[PDB]
């Protein structure tokens, strides 16, 4: 089966009676909570369907809450959109109005402050472009250069403008709040654009009593700028390619999303590409060949993850959307899953030992690699390494299970708590011998650790044949 | 600047007054001339435009007819386009009718007879599909699956049913004819089947008395079960993706790409990358994430050439699809240039010495490489590798230069044809003296051979400074 | 700490007081019986010598028994020797006789069914060499192109001539019997041509009741064609370069010595480089230079021993022998331990295993490898490797140590025969805790395996800190 | 035929008639006349012999005048020989005598201010042995702790000592300026420290009038430290392992001979392996097996030239050396000419070109490589590479057919100075046509270089067949 995850975007199109569980059933690792939209009855709602969708089925489903951050935004206009045609002079205020095809306020109350004749305004990505002429009190009055239509709170960049705005706003820091409490698995947070935004988060977390992982979203130059130091700093990364190709020119993102995905490879941090992948199938059955051009790209790349965002969560064809994706990735996949290599040999001894596990197991021909993890990292070691083997996650810790759905070709068993290896590798022959697919007699190679409950003590590999007695 | 060649379609969006003219100097290798659509009014109005912007601007343009093949299509509807939505019953009928929404014909006239309950239909390229429920007469009785806008004149593929149709229709010798006598540099053939499709294209040639190169268009299995026979036997390869993700499943086109360019490679053959690579921009002013992505990595694969279709026949923006696309090829270039190696260690002569030229090039950080060439193969031999410095092409054949417009990399000279080495030398200093960018003194490594005028002949490397007496 | 082992032969220069035990000191890994010369007491009493010192230093030291084979002589001559000058004629009959210059017996009785005219008879290995003319009856009528001494029972070669021979005389079976007997720890066969001569040394072993590993000596045109064959079948080789530099042309030799080494190599089996290593010792206190640059060459070609034989068996200087080739090795080695490569992955568990420790321990930086074998296989396998980490052998067989002996880079330690993988982890951090040289919190990494007391049974690495809680 | 090159040295054992011949026709590349022995009317005879056998036969013959250098000597003794027995005390005393057993005069006047107790003083490289007890006055007290005979004027070797005194002595001189006005064609020079010897070497030359290539003989450790300084500033090296192995421990004379070859390759110098390398064969007919082994192993590591000492000069075999020395090269050859890679990619223009010309010649299967060659550095770089076909040098200079008599794998043909590289590529045809080995058709790649007659300006690469009009 497919070793690349998928993240779904949750919305109004998933909220239909048994969409959820449909798109479980249809593929769907990571569900995508996105706080730009909806309200907490909204996410709590969606929340639950996918638990019950998950415990149903037997799938794990990581749930992910995306916070907004600094987002800018126009207000509201009359009818709810408008079209901004080339020639037409708009008025973006920072003021109070009613919006209108002339005159449509902003969430930036610094735009008229800052913003100087000659800069460039970009709505909804790109899809409307406008430039300052002039600022006039609180009006920012615009040309339009490149015309579409335009609705209700739609984003706007402005790029080569340095916004100042918080990393995490009151808004956010209510929604991680809400999030945390809720029990999402994971946090991506917006717009980072700097290594110390992670502590931020964390902050927040620790008031409240509850960390779980965070995902810094790569959108802005600063967050390119201080890629490695992100990455490090945080627990994953996604590429934001939306926002990303309006701050920086969109004949960048290609590079910059390899570089990204190498880089979190090195590093054994999960990354997910996101954004335009399966653009079309908001409104088609069927995508581009750019469009499936560009997922089978984003797997030969090495992503752990590709997300969906509104093919899933406002588009027509939410179910075909995910299908189509997992056939992508199938297909890819089916040929090699091999990754470009990584250009250090491994330095830990989590590391070392990941890599000889997988040396080992593929030379054997073993049927599994099976690696015990407390935090995750010794498997996200071995995953980043890719292999045409399954890699099966063994973890006493439920939320483990959830974390490690995001990342590349890993399955998770939960187990008791052991008090032994010989015990670990126990659990072993019971779980796998449960399902149909394995039996006794076959071979296994089994990375564990003593001293048992301990991060990072991984310090032993054995070749064992389920249910017999080589231990 | 861009190493990379880009192919664009000609069409009603470029008919208006210096829209050709626009293209050639917003970087246009190549004019694609589409014969499934327009008159030969048109196509002379168009090929005229061509040649008079090439000369004016002095860059090479070559002009490449795109015959139809057997295309199957629909007839015409009553009022131009209709729906058809999901549920819906149609008629797609082999007798005679004025189109409607309920009713329309088709070109291929064994439909009724080839048919059979369960067959799919798909139409423009996916966008809707339909299943036979029944054969009445000439009727085929279909139920709409996947719903959608068609009209006038669209294509259906019958994926899974041996269609039968001779390689080239009455209408496509006739287009040959008309293409060759006007005097096009090359030749493409819609749904290539087979390495002997080749002889058929030849056949027509001969007796008009004109050969030019020709391009297999792969859109069928059949062409890619034969897929080095065929790059063999033709002088070009098209990766035509929008038949050929009808023709094969959308999910396997990804892989199949990269093989073909890389077998292209191999045999020292163009290939061009074609369709949907830029396909919002029909409507928009940017184009999406996956779109920049496809660009990039077809350039990565190390296509020779990409091309657009609707993006600049009959799109808003075709202007802004071609500098789009050249600023996302020179993004990767300026990265690097290089392209996936070659499997096999060049063993003609031609192979052998343009590899080594490149070496001595390289190693000793010449301005440039130069080569002379009858028929293209000395300089498509070096093209193939991809090298950071400035290829050279020097020939005595006009109409290797514009069909060298079509290969990776290259500018072509036209000097004289020279009666030995020594004067080929001399007059690639003279041709370069002329441009500003290349100085007295500059290093060149050039290759070319004796007997003068003989393809093939290439035998000898000279490093040479211009204008100095080392000969 | 030298890494390859030293084999060394005993003889009357080692018969003095304490001179055995000096060799030991020295260095000496394993002492070989000649049996071509002494009778049983000799050996007898060296053979105690060995085990005293071997016993009273601490050092192991294998015995090897090199039995003569099939050994072609002159007989007896009535003054003891006589001279065979350039130009003279000889006969070497088949019949009995007491020789005389003119005529003498030879051992080898179809001579004269086997010789031709113009055949090359070599004396002693070559200082003597002559020429057949002819065959007269029983006498093989010779005359003398190359003259020198010639004594009582000298061997003589037929260089190109198949020899009909068995694979054990009379004399080697008695030998072999009173070998085992003894107590030796390993047996090398002259002259082997085939892989079925060792089923006639297992057979006389299996009659008497005590098998130990058998070394084919290389030193035939058969053996090196059938190379592959015998060093399957055999326990080891040895490269006997003295008969194969006269049985085969000389200028052969250093590759067919290069060879047999990687085959060994590949094969897991030991071998060892004999024959006029530092020759120019037996007279003199320092060797020649292409005697130290052949000793260090063995080293780079990757042999696990090399051997002295009249260096240290009859020359002037034993001691100085040995001396001088272990500085010479330890010169090299000092430098860099690498071997050629091996020329495929290995494919066996206990070679997949030892060569992923192997990465392990260095990667980590660990003080030693440690493995534990019942038969040496698994550590055979991480030996032909080389690392510069020590090689630590565990065993329960003290056999097994002196046979490792001869075995690259590896000390053997004798501890008890264990009932757990957990139990031989205790008995390593014992072991090695009695020595200076480890402490606690070292870090080892140990291959071991269950089923306990299994041959072939290799399957667990792990990474231990001397005497911490980490199993 | 043999590609590595043999050197042989001249003395009484060559000097009855046309033993100096049967070297020539034996395959001696290069004779070196000693001038630590024999006077000049010695000299020149010799010098005549190789002469005349190298015209007569048409082989090039390169002469080597190896000057004594700094050699430190016993003066005489009043009986011209004494035994100096383990035990016994002597003195060597700085003041002169007629010697005794007891005292002996040293020409090395510096002895007893530079040396101390427990200093070493080693006889003719190490038979005897001395220790330093004291030095009193002139006098330096030894005692003798390896014994053996001493003679009048016998070498002594202070190992650890640093001695000063000048390069070259006045007999060098007057040596160097005897050889230089006979006709030499180039000069070694024994005991180099600095690559600042050779300034002084160029001092002679240039006041006497006339240059040849300089070795420097590598045999003191400031040698080794000052490697890459002295391959650069001489012509080429000798590893010069006689005293190499007394100045230096001798078990690090294997890895300095290794890293010397290489670093001679590296810089396009030839590099001569030098002393001992048959040793046995002074009084044996056939070598023993480390000594093939020493000169198979010298061939694997790169040397272009082997070099017979006294096994010509002296021994009773001197024929047979030099065939047996040819036979073990050849056997290496046959196999495989392959040497260590260099550890650079070339970087000159004459490197990358001949290194181009290699790839071209060997991937088309030429007949041969050509390269026309004024000082031999075209040549040179590209014969250090080592290629399995013929390696040509043309050059118009007859010096640099019996210099480049050293260099690995080439054979060198003299033809006129030609003004043009057409010109260039006729002589090629003309020369190589006399020869019964070459035919019409036939083809060869052709390095040469304009200007004509420019050292340095190699700038083509032509593929020809020998005849055909391709130029
Ligand atoms: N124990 C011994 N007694 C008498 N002579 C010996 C003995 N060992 C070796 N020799 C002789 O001394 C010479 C050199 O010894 P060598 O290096 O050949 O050891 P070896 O080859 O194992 O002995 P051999 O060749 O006789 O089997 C040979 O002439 C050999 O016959
Ligand atoms: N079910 C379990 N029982 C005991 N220890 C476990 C369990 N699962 C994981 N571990 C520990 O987790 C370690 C690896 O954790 P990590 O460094 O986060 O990959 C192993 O060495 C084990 O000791
Ligand atoms: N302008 C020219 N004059 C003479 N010969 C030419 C010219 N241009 C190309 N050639 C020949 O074309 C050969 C290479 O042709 P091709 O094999 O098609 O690459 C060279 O070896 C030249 O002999
Ligand atoms: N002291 C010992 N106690 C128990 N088993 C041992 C001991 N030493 C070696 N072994 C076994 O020998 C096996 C390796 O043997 P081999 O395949 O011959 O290298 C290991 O898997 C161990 O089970
Ligand atoms: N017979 C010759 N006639 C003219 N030039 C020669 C001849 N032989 C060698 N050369 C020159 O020597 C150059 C190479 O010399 P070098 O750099 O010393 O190897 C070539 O470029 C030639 O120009
Ligand atoms: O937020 C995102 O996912 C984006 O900008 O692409
Ligand atoms: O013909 C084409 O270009 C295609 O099908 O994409
Ligand atoms: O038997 C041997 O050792 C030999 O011949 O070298
Ligand atoms: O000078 C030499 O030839 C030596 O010392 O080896
Ligand atoms: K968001
Ligand atoms: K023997
Ligand atoms: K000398
Ligand atoms: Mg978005
Ligand atoms: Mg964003
Ligand atoms: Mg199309
Ligand atoms: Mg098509
Ligand atoms: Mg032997
Ligand atoms: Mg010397």
């Amino acid at each position: 089966t497919r070793r690349g995850k998928i993240v779904c975007t949750l919305g109004p199109a998933t909220q239909r009676d048994d969409l959820v569980r449909a798109l479980v059933e249809a593929g769907m690792d990571v569900a995508r909570m996105n706080f730009s939209h909806g309200d907490y009855d909204d996410h709590k709602v969606a929340y639950e369907r996918v638990r019950v969708a998950s415990d149903a089925t037997g799938r794990a489903v990581g749930v992910l809450a995306d916070l907004q951050g600094p987002k800018i935004r126009l207000g509201r206009f009359a009818s709810g959109a408008t079209h901004w045609a080339e020639g037409e002079t708009v008025r973006i205020t920072v003021g109070a109005c009613e919006g209108s095809h002339d005159r449509v306020s902003t969430t930036y109350k610094r735009l008229a402050q800052d913003a100087v004749a000659g800069d460039r305004v970009l709505v909804d990505d790109g899809k409307v472009a406008l430039v300052v002429d002039a600022v006039e009190g609180d009006d920012v009055v615009c040309t339009v250069v490149e015309g579409g239509p335009v609705s209700d709170n739609k984003g706007i960049s402005l790029p080569g403008m340095n916004v100042t705005a918080p990393a995490l706003s009151e808004k956010d820091i209510e929604d991680l709040t809400f999030a945390l409490n809720l029990g999402v698995d994971m946090v991506a947070l917006s717009f980072v654009r700097s290594p110390a935004d992670v502590e931020l988060v964390h902050e927040v977390m620790d008031r409240i009593g509850r960390r779980v992982p965070v995902i810094a979203k790569l959108e802005k130059p600063e967050a390119i700028d201080n890629l490695e130091a992100i990455v490090l700093a945080f627990d994953a990364v996604m590429v934001a390619r939306g926002d990303l190709g309006v701050e920086l020119p969109l004949e960048e993102v290609p590079l910059v999303q390899k570089r990204a995905i190498q880089m979190a490879r090195e590093n054994a941090k999960p990354v997910i590409v996101a954004t335009q992948m399966l653009d079309s199938m908001i409104e088609n059955s069927r995508p581009t060949r750019a469009e499936a051009s560009d997922v089978a790209n984003a797997v030969l790349d090495g992503a752990d993850a590709l997300m969906l965002s509104g093919e899933t969560s406002v588009g027509k064809y939410p179910l075909a959307a995910v299908r189509t994706m997992s056939r992508i990735i199938c297909a890819v996949e089916e040929n090699s899953t091999a990754a470009p290599p990584l250009t250090h040999i491994p330095r830990t001894k989590r590391g070392v030992i990941s890599y000889a596990a997988r040396d080992i197991g593929e030379r054997l021909d073993a049927k599994a690699l099976v690696a015990f993890t407390q935090s995750g990292d010794t498997v996200r070691r071995l995953a980043r390494l890719h292999t045409p083997l399954p890699l099966l996650a063994f973890t006493a810790w439920p939320e483990v299970r959830s974390q490690l759905a995001m990342t590349w070709g890993t399955e998770t068993f939960i187990v008791p708590k052991m008090q032994s290896t010989d015990g670990m590798i126990r659990q072993v022959d019971k779980s796998l011998l449960e399902l149909a697919r394995y039996k006794r007699g076959d071979l296994v190679v089994i990375v564990a650790g003593a001293p048992p409950g301990t991060v990072g003590s991984t310090n032993l590999i054995h070749v064992h044949r389920i249910g017999e007695d080589d231990v």
